[PDB]
């Protein structure tokens, strides 16, 4: 009771971390664990307090080791720090070590080192323990300097019982039967790394191995999917062999493991030798999973293996650069689909979340991709769109304006000079201004301090474009944009060219005259486009004449960018309607989804507000626009991938809204297999619509729920799941949720994905986010405040209300609760798509009325 010394919430730089072990003794039969920590520091002045990270411990004994002494500990939970009074003052470049005995419990959620019981396939209970230590929750487990950049060796030992294996970051030494007949294992010590890369796992599995070179690649899981894993691992043997290659830096560790984990909330995990994974994100099979379930296991390792560079080996320093581990792996991950996995059509995702990041960064509830944050709320907040696709936007802006050979020289140099150490955003420019004359580091202070993006707006007159920048808002800094342009002659022929708009405006002269201009070729930069009315009727004529001659990315992006530009008022909603009459001629993926995205979501808003019958004559004209394509759809797997996608969202379209004979089609696929007792094989093309068709039946919903809980598919589950959450009874509807928020026949995991479902369509537009604000504090227990999961139910349980009466609902819940709930950028962004949709109807619902 000595007065804690210490109130800010970082830690002192004065000692640091240099060596961790730390020895474990779980029980998961208890649900308890025992823990010994042992640290080596090094003050590097002159110290009375070692202030350290410690959430949720009971210690035993804290004690120094040329004498053995013992130490007092304070706590002060509010910063979830403990402060360790030393004897005698630490001295500069005096090392020490300091041991810490504890004891915990095993976490009740997926945070933290945290345990769970599965049912086998013999109704045999078998228990499971891991670690999500990523952003804040190795001080759970282990007292610890938990910030990223006291980056250290660690040393993990863990006693475990026979039957289960206990795995971690780093291979194992070797294993000991001890005197109680349990085994402690032990582990080679670590590279040099951050706490929250840290991660050990308890549990019954088996695995399928492969060696590259000296690295043996492991994919792991419970041994009733063991057959299940072998995508995995020649993905894994492939994009490793891809990395190593593109970086010219090795894989430094003896063992490459991906683990499936059967309750596990985020997809996947990066953990540094042991990659972590939902089961449903890492298992595969050719007969019961999408192609978009195979463009996702391969996504996923694709994302959580370039973070073996990107945020293993090169760690951000500070939380506020996120974007540099998180962007950089994204980038990386549909980089490497587009060069050894180019028929899965990975650029397709890539640019739908890139139309979606950019309208919430389009909003003043945006910041700048680095902005400083300090709360534990800032910091889980930082895992959001922004970090994600909007660094991903600005690597793939700056490959395609430089080479793509000195981008990856900027990775070679930017890899080797900070291996093993912390790095800030001025430290990848630098390695960009090494390789080229070009100040990268000024042309990206706009795009990297500033909030959203510049709006490019385009007028030919004669034999010269004028363009102009403006900062893309609703209600000053500007931007050195790297502009891209295509555009025709008197003749079919197509020139290509680049320019730099750094000034306000600019006047770029074309050697001939033009038939008409597109501007950001393949929306590779990150900016929205806005024409004279005269080029907008151009590139409109275009397309209802010929739209092949632009690529599938370039129509796409001009869908987007007018409906779009239809909200800020640049132009009328006619004009994006008008773009999109030329959809008679389209038969490719991309922007036939975008503009089933636009129709969809100005389908949803109008239907909530009690305009059905508008509602409804959009759907169908839309429809008589893609009626050709609808209906030479088969009910089958056949195609490529990207056909295969277009083939379930023209017939999702089609049986959503009751449209033509789908609806029929459907539910004769789904009585059969019924009738079958789940043995029919499906077309996993169809599967989501026939469940869902099926799920409007008291006898199909009760069908469907018996092979919830029997299947061992987790990803035919997830499309059983919708189909159940996507029933117009509104009691099956709330216990649907009810039972996902207590862990009862649906895992907490799927709450997000329900609410979600069930916010969407009117029978449950209340009810969700009723469940919410009634259950909002047995979220905030479960999923930690800011995280994407409180992000992803904030924002799809509050996106479709369009009236002042929700506008003053929604924030006078939020203020009735704490200043860190209503400051969260998902609240405020929140609030603001609710402003923008009673806009949207104010300006555009009269004369919608009238075009329809
Ligand atoms: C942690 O401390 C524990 C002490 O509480 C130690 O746990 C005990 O270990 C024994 C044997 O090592 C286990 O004994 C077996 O457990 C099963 C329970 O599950 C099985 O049966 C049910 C019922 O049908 C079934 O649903 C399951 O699928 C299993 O088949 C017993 O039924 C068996 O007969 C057998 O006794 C204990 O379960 C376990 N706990 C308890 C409370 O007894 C554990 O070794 C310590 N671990 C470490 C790492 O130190
Ligand atoms: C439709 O399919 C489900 C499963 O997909 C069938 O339920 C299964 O019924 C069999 C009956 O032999 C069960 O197998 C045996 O269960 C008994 C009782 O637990 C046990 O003594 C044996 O060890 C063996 O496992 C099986 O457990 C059960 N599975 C489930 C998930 O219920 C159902 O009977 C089928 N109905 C029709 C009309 O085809
Ligand atoms: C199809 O499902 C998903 O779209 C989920 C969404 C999601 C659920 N939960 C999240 C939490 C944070 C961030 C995103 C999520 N995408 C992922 O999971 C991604 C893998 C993708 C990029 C292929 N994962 C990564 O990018 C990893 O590298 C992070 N470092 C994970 O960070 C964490 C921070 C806090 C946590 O509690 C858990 C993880
Ligand atoms: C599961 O993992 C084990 C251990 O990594 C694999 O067995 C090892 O295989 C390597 C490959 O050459 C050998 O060097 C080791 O001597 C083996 N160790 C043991 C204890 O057998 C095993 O092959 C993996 N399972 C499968 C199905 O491949
Ligand atoms: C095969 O193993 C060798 C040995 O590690 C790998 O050679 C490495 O190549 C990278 C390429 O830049 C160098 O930076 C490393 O220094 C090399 N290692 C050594 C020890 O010299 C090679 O990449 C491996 N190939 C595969 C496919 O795994
Ligand atoms: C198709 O029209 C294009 C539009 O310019 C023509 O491109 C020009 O070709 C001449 C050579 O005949 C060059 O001197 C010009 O510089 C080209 N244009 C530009 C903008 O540089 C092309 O010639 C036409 N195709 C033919 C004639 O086959
Ligand atoms: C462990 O669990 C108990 C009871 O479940 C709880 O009261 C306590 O705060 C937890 N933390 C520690 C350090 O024991
Ligand atoms: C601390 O350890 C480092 C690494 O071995 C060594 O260079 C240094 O001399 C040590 N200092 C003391 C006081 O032990
Ligand atoms: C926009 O955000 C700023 C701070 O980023 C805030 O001061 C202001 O109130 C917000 N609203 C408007 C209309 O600018
Ligand atoms: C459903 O309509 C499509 C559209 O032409 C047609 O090809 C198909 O034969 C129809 N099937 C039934 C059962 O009416
Ligand atoms: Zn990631």
């Amino acid at each position: 009771g000595k007065l804690f010394p210490w109130a800010q919430i970082r830690l002192p730089t004065a000692v640091v971390p240099l060596r961790y072990e730390l020895s474990l003794h779980p029980n998961l039969t208890s649900m308890t664990f025992r823990g010994s920590v042992t640290i080596s520091v090094q003050a590097l002045q002159v110290t009375w307090n070692i202030i350290l990270h410690s959430t949720g411990h009971n210690i035993s004994r804290v004690t120094f080791m040329s004498q053995e002494k013992q130490a007092e500990i304070l706590e002060y939970a509010y910063h979830g720090q403990i402060a360790i009074v030393a004897p005698e003052a630490l001295l500069a470049g005096h090392n020490y070590t300091l041991k810490i005995e504890y004891s915990a419990n095993i976490s009740s959620s997926y945070y933290g080192f945290y345990g769970f019981s599965y049912t086998d396939e013999s109704n045999e209970k078998k228990y499971f323990a891991a670690t999500q230590f990523e952003p804040l929750a190795a001080r759970s487990a282990f007292p610890c300097f938990d910030e990223p950049a006291f980056k250290a060796t660690f040393i993990i030992k863990i006693i475990r019982d026979e039957q289960y294996t206990a795995l971690s970051n780093m291979p194992k030494k070797s294993s000991v039967v001890l005197d109680d007949g349990l085994v402690q294992d032990e582990f080679s010590e670590s590279v040099k790394m951050s706490t929250y890369l840290v991660a050990f796992i308890v549990g019954e599995m088996k695995n399928l191995s492969q060696d590259v070179n000296g690295t043996l690649v492991s994919i792991y899981a419970v041994p009733e999917k063991i057959g299940q894993v072998h995508y995995a691992l020649e993905t894994t043997v492939k994009l490793l062999e891809f990395f190593q290659n593109y970086f010219e830096i090795q894989y430094p560790l003896k063992k490459l493991d991906l683990v499936a984990i059967p309750d596990f909330e985020a997809g996947a995990m990066e953990n540094w030798g042991l990659l972590t994974f939902r089961e449903e994100t890492l298992l595969y099979d050719s007969n019961t999973s999408s192609m978009a379930d195979r463009k996702l296991v391969t996504k996923i390792i694709a994302h959580e293996l370039a973070h073996q560079w990107f945020g293993n080996l090169v760690t951000m320093k500070w939380w506020n650069d996120l974007w540099l581990n998180e962007g950089f792996a994204t980038f990386m991950e549909y980089f490497s689909l587009e060069k050894i996995f180019k028929e899965l059509s990975s650029y397709e995702d890539f640019l739908d979340a890139r139309f979606k990041t950019m309208k919430k960064d389009s909003l003043n509830s945006s910041h700048p991709i680095s902005s400083s944050v300090q709360s534990s709320e800032q910091i889980e907040e930082m895992f959001d769109s922004l970090s994600y696709f909007k660094g991903s936007s600005l690597l793939l802006m700056l490959k395609t304006y430089l080479s793509e050979d000195v981008f990856q020289h900027a990775v070679v140099l930017y890899l080797h000079n900070h291996s093993y150490a912390s790095i800030q955003s001025d430290d990848l420019w630098d390695s960009f201004n090494e390789v080229t004359t070009l100040d990268v580091k000024r042309m990206m202070k706009t795009w990297t301090l500033q909030k959203g993006f510049p709006l490019v707006t385009v007028q030919k007159k004669g034999k010269e474009l004028f363009i102009q920048q403006e900062r893309f808002f609703l209600n000053s800094y500007l931007w050195h944009i790297p502009l891209s342009y295509v555009t025709e002659g008197r003749n079919y022929s197509k020139y290509q060219s680049v320019s730099l708009l750094d000034k306000k405006s600019g006047v770029i002269n074309l050697t001939e005259e033009v038939l008409w201009v597109k501007v950001n070729i393949n929306m590779n930069g990150y900016y929205i486009v806005h024409y004279a009315d005269d080029d907008w009727e151009a590139l409109i004529h275009q397309l209802k004449i010929n739209p092949y001659v632009l690529s599938d990315k370039d129509r796409a992006n001009l869908i987007n960018n007018i409906f779009e530009l239809a909200g800020l008022g640049k132009v009328p909603l006619k004009r994006a309607f008008d773009l999109i009459n030329y959809l008679g001629n389209e038969n490719h993926t991309a922007p036939i989804t975008e503009a089933l995205f636009q129709t969809d979501l100005i389908y949803n808003l109008l239907e909530k507000l009690g305009y059905m019958d508008l509602a409804s004559r959009l759907v169908t004209r839309v429809f008589k626009l893609l009626q050709n394509q609808i209906q030479q759809q088969t009910w089958t797997d056949e195609g490529t991938p990207s056909m295969r996608e277009l083939r379930s969202a023209l017939l999702e379209f089609a049986c959503t809204h009751n449209l033509g004979n789908c609806s029929t089609t459907a539910m004769k696929l789904f009585d059969d297999w019924m009738a079958s007792n789940g043995t029919q094989s499906l077309p996993t093309d169809v599967m989501t619509t026939v469940f869902k068709v099926g799920a409007k039946t008291d006898k199909g919903w009760s069908f469907l729920l018996g092979k919830y809980i029997s299947i061992g598919s987790e990803a035919e589950k997830n499309k059983i799941l919708e189909a159940l959450a996507s029933s117009e009874d509104v009691r099956k509807l709330y216990w649907l949720m009810k039972s996902s928020l207590n862990g009862d026949n649906f895992r907490t995991q799927k709450l997000s994905f329900i609410i979600r479902t069930v916010g969407r369509h009117f029978p449950g537009h209340l009810l969700a986010w009723d469940f919410v604000k009634e259950n909002w504090n047995k979220l905030v227990q479960k999923f930690p405040l800011g995280s994407y999961t409180i992000q992803n139910i904030v924002a799809g349980s509050t996106y479709l209300f369009s009236t002042k009466t929700h506008l003053s609902e929604v924030q006078a819940f939020f203020e009735n609760q704490s200043e860190a709930t209503f400051r969260l950028r998902c609240v405020q962004e929140a609030l603001e798509v609710i402003q923008l949709n009673i806009q949207w109807m104010e300006k555009n619902l009269k004369s919608l009325t009238w075009w329809l």
